């Protein structure tokens, strides 16, 4: 929780303050858990840069086996465990700090991987190609991530976007390649407006003022909360040609 | 009901003894639903094939605005009324004997467009096209539409919908066609295997025997019987290589 050194933590502490880390909301989630049919008391269930647990514990209220979730940072792991602790979860829900590019799963071992607004990290093709392995035949991948409305847009977005995460694409692309991957795209929809606002910025801008306050004169923490507002500015101004899908992936063979 | 001929009114009065006349489920029709974000009691909506209606009573009971149901039999569209005013929805539910290539509906002027099992008449990208037309911007339009789950399938199953339905094709294909027609593809997804079984060959195959007996002798009706079971062999056969999936489109602009 500190082990990673200060400037990782202080970000780290800003979004244990927030509600979500990317666009998402517990409606979004259950309705792509809706899409998944293959769930048992036996079913070995793994959330991949799974953050705090927030949508996690949504899952392990909502469905049957034992769910562990995998994160980079201690801080988060540590929210994580002591969060379904709270909730009793504990014998079946577990958080370990890990990479989703170094996993150890068995192989096709499997039945739902999720993953929310985390797939970027690793890259959406090279996700769905190594995470593959570890599904059994005809299990799911459940993942959120950016995409273009339109196939033209303002270069302004289409700018801040190469900046940020280079793999944002289309509907239409992004499903080509879960079913280049040896998938059968099973659902796929898109995130609605108050995934960003409500549930994402509006939260975020909230904590902003006292935790700028409580760590008066960082910098790290100040850039963070201009980055923030930048990111939240370029959504207000064109979400017409943006946002984020969900993807429900049926490993195919 | 008679009007167009024995040869025709025959099948038709089949479908008018079943529950559907291709896939589908009321749990599909209001998943599909969920989606669209739009209605209030001043939208005017379409179903385009509607059939006798099954769908249809499904959205008035779950929306609101008034709709107009259109198809080209009038045996279906005198069961669609009828079952509208069973139900008291006629004041806001219609049904009307027409043909989906050649509507007057006023430009831009419908919040939904909804099509189950019918776009392959006219044709998916020309629907896609021309349906546009008549939609507000912003408005919907959710139809259901074959569609192949791999990138390779056996010759076997490919060749019976090269003469069938030369416009079945894969799910991305379909939402690559969505967004070049001018629309979001903002939710698409694969009807459950209850939607072809259980919903649509099973009823379908309890009707056969009295029906067949009713009218003895028809080849007309033969024909047809071994057609349904032709095309359920089919499906218990490659179901893991097609199905339907249901494409809610938001009109772009």
């Amino acid at each position: 929780n500190t082990i990673l050194g200060f400037d990782v933590n202080l970000i780290c502490d800003f979004f244990l303050n927030t509600e979500r880390q990317g666009p998402g909301s517990p409606e979004v989630t259950l309705k792509a858990l809706s899409f998944i049919d293959n769930l048992t008391n036996k079913s070995l269930i793994a959330d991949l840069g799974c953050g705090t647990g927030g949508q996690t514990m949504i899952l392990a209220q909502h469905v049957p086996g034992k769910i562990t979730g995998i994160d980079f940072f201690p801080g988060f792991i540590e929210r994580f465990n002591k969060n379904a602790e709270k909730l009793n979860l504990q014998n079946r829900v577990k958080g370990i700090v890990g990479s989703m590019d170094d996993l150890s799963f068995e192989k096709d071992s499997l039945d739902l991987i999720w993953s929310e607004g985390a797939i970027y990290n690793i890259g959406f093709e090279r996700g769905l190609k190594e995470w593959r392995n570890y599904l059994k035949p005809g299990g799911y991948l459940a993942v959120s991530e950016s995409v273009w409305f339109t196939d033209q847009r303002p270069a302004e977005i289409h700018d801040f976007w190469m900046s940020a995460y280079t793999e944002i694409d289309t509907v239409p692309n992004k499903v080509a390649q879960i079913q280049k991957a040896g998938y059968i795209p099973v659902a796929t929809f898109i995130l609605p407006e108050n995934c960003w606002i409500e549930h994402y910025f509006a939260p975020q801008a909230k904590a902003e003022e006292i935790f700028r306050r409580k760590h008066a004169g960082s910098r790290i923490v100040e850039e963070l909360i201009t980055s923030n507002h930048h990111e939240a500015e370029l959504y207000s101004k064109y979400k017409a040609y943006y946002g984020y899908a969900f993807f429900i992936c049926k490993k195919g063979f």
